[PDB]
């Protein structure tokens, strides 16, 4: 209803020569800065402050109101009669609503609560909607969420702190951030249905990237020692609590190191992120518990660990007829089956931060064959607080193998021949990694994927 | 031809038990690091180095070869007979081609040129393609370009240095980088044909963002004091030397400042970028000239400056029948005409860094009406070295005006009602800006748009 009462006070401010949306009011300080510089008498420090009025208490010849700056800091104001204007007091009473941004120049004082008492005051913006929420309305209107709910404020700022931490971490180690195409003639470097968009300029279809690996790899051919890219990827698939079709994603590549190297870094990275952004490696969680991610983290092998949990020897050689069987007696091909069985037994048991290494050849086209063990590739996954957080490879640089690997993939015939060309100019040995920002945050906080981004749907 | 000779030496290395693409060779130092620590005698510093062999000179019982690290630094190697192996020398002669990555452990020495003389040596990767180029092949194969052409190396690293400079600059001033949706239900915050992609998850079409403004604005409602976002946008339109359909783009928003504020920053920003990434504000250019971007930069008004150059008074009031006329006598509506005429007269004259401010209402739906002058909006553009580099607004926060502005835009009817909702919760006065990374680099270097990105097409 009050929609209309608000719109009325707007135009009755316009016509009256009052500006309800001024170009520029002279704020001298953020409320934070007033607080930070003032730990029942009066002081002669004068400031201009601005602030949302998120609490009124109009009372005759004095109105007391609370101002909340964007970040949520608060300073009370006391709009008075004798300090300037009787039209002042009336206009204040008349024209101020709740969720109204308000500039207030004057002196800052101790009260019976730190307030500021006005010489000047002026409306900086007029709300045409009061402040009130289901969680699928918080996401629809993050801009109100951010006003009403502190935790929204804190989470948004966390994601940001975390992303900066990552950049600090990588940069300190000599990593260089790069930009690779989002629109590509064919999308690759991962396994998912791409998004297709039609180009006017070319009259061909183009695909949004599912991942930067293939282009990041061209860079390593190029002479990049150490590279990464933090940026959205697009997977044209369903959404669940760990999956969304557009999400932010880290990738990383270092020359002259293997998956054993890239797992040391990933741990240090993650822990360094905890330190900067959170201040503890003893992570408090919604239920009140604490997940420790400090010290050293356990590595297991996929086949061995799967073997122990099944009570029988599973290997690269174990046939699919055998695996299908074991699979049934709990409830396509080999690689899928190994990972499936592993995840469904060992995977779901895990608590503490855990790496799992030495993976089925079938389901790892891009990662080098293992240096000693036949049948497996030098890939790891990291399961942190029971979430598939991150992946690392010793990267396959043999073009003929890589060609072979791809052709078989297609057989259930257009291959990325430029990718393959690049490799046959010579890619030095490198370990890549991959990590998801939403899950990084989930794994650290227990927040849902839908709370870790500013604007989902 | 040598394609096949190469592929042969690969499999004849495999079968022979030699690994042509090893998982991990123990590099102890980058060539840079060897150089940096060694300004015709011998020294007992031992290292393992890796490097592309970009020059052979095989000669009996000594081969001299040059190794080029990814960044382009060079150390010569001297594969010998007596220092280890006679099969060594032969295998070296036999199996080494050009564009081959090669690990060489041994002692570092002064020669008659700083080389390294080997105990061990081993092929790190085998090329199946020699090193050779038109400019529309350099772009098709940036990974070779980066190997062969220094300037490619330098440019790639420049773009990177520049992007870091921006982040430093903004962060120092207290800006917070944010991530807003690339996929949106309707795309806005600029004027261009969007890219449409179909979603499986929802069975609706979605549009890649043409710009982040509208979502960045929701953030300011949200309580963000100071925000920005450096990231690709997508405009489904033609390519020219200043326009590409996917490009990287900065946007910026500060509360409690106007377009006069955001132009001070933009200048300081740009100049600070020059200092960090280039080391001079006296910019050397291809023709050998120098563009000075130091000191203070000139502001002009659009109508006034257009008036002087036409020799007659043009204003908001000047009719379209008049403008069409002037337009003819050189060779839709008012706003378009003003900007058109301005660009075609004053625009093309400009040399020195120049701001142009106070713009036609029609062609600036999102920027506030000017605080005193009727008919114009408080928007500026920055023309640097004759290129439309950047834009700044005092941002329109009046929702009813903003609603009005939009409806008229549609009339040549679906409006972004959530955008409009956000504004009617109250957006404090803020100045936004917008800047293009490719043009930033063009404007600084004289490089084409197609050289400023890693991977175009
Ligand atoms: C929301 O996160 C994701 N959404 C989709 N739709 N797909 C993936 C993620 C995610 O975090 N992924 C990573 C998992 C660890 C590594 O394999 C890197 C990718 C895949
Ligand atoms: C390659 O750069 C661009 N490509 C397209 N297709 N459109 C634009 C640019 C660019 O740099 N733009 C900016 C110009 C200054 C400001 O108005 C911000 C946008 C628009
Ligand atoms: N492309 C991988 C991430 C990088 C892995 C290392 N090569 C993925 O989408 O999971
Ligand atoms: N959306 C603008 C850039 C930001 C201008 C300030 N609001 C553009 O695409 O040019």
């Amino acid at each position: 209803e009050q929609f209309r009462i608000r719109r009325d006070k707007r135009a009755r401010l316009l016509a009256q020569g009052r500006d309800p949306y001024p170009v520029a009011v002279p704020r001298t300080h953020t409320l934070a800065e007033v607080r930070a510089a003032h730990p029942d008498t009066a002081t002669e420090d004068i400031v201009g402050v601005a602030g949302r009025v998120i609490f009124a208490r109009n009372s005759g010849k004095l109105c007391f109101a609370t101002l909340q700056d964007g970040d949520g800091t608060q300073l009370q104001v006391m709009i008075s009669l004798d300090k300037v204007g009787q039209a002042a007091l009336d206009a204040w009473k008349a024209d101020v609503d709740l969720g109204d941004i308000v500039y207030v120049h004057g002196a800052v004082i101790s009260s019976r609560e730190l307030s500021v008492l006005a010489d000047c005051w002026r409306i900086a913006a007029k709300s045409l909607r009061p402040l009130p929420m289901s969680e699928e309305s918080r996401v629809r209107q993050r801009y109100v969420d951010l006003i009403v709910r502190p935790e929204a404020r804190a989470v948004a700022r966390l994601r940001i702190a975390v992303v900066r931490a990552i950049r600090t971490a990588l940069q300190r180690r000599g990593f260089l951030e790069v930009e690779t195409p989002v629109l590509q003639t064919l999308a690759g470097g991962a396994a998912a249905r791409p998004f297709a968009t039609h180009s006017n300029a070319l009259d061909i279809d183009l695909y949004l990237r599912i991942a930067p690996e293939l282009f990041l790899k061209r860079c390593i051919v190029g002479g990049f020692d150490k590279v990464f890219e933090l940026n959205r990827v697009f997977r044209n698939e369903g959404a669940d609590s760990t999956h969304s079709p557009e999400f932010s994603m880290l990738e990383t590549y270092q020359t002259y190191g293997t998956y054993d190297d890239s797992a040391v870094v990933t741990r240090e990275l993650i822990q360094e992120v905890a330190d900067e952004a959170i201040g503890t490696r003893q992570l408090p969680l919604p239920d009140g518990s604490v997940y420790d991610i400090d010290g050293e983290w356990a590595t297991i092998q996929m086949y061995p660990s799967l073997s122990v949990a099944l009570g029988e020897e599973i290997t690269p050689q174990t046939t699919v007829d055998r695996l299908r069987g074991i699979a049934d007696s709990l409830g396509f091909g080999h690689g899928k089956l190994i990972e499936e069985l592993w995840e469904r037994t060992v995977g779901k048991s895990l608590s503490a931060p855990t790496f799992v290494k030495d993976f089925p050849v079938q389901t790892t086209p891009l990662t080098r064959q293992h240096r000693s063990i036949p049948g497996v590739t030098e890939k790891w996954d990291l399961y942190l607080r029971g979430i598939e957080l991150a992946t690392g490879y010793s990267e396959l640089s043999d073009p003929v193998v890589q060609r072979e690997r791809f052709a078989d993939q297609a057989r259930a015939m257009v291959l990325d021949e430029d990718f393959l060309a690049a490799l046959e100019y010579g890619m030095p040995p490198c370990t890549g990694t991959g990590m998801g920002i939403d899950r990084l945050l989930m794994s650290l906080t227990g927040l849902s994927i839908r709370e870790t981004v500013l604007f989902p749907i």
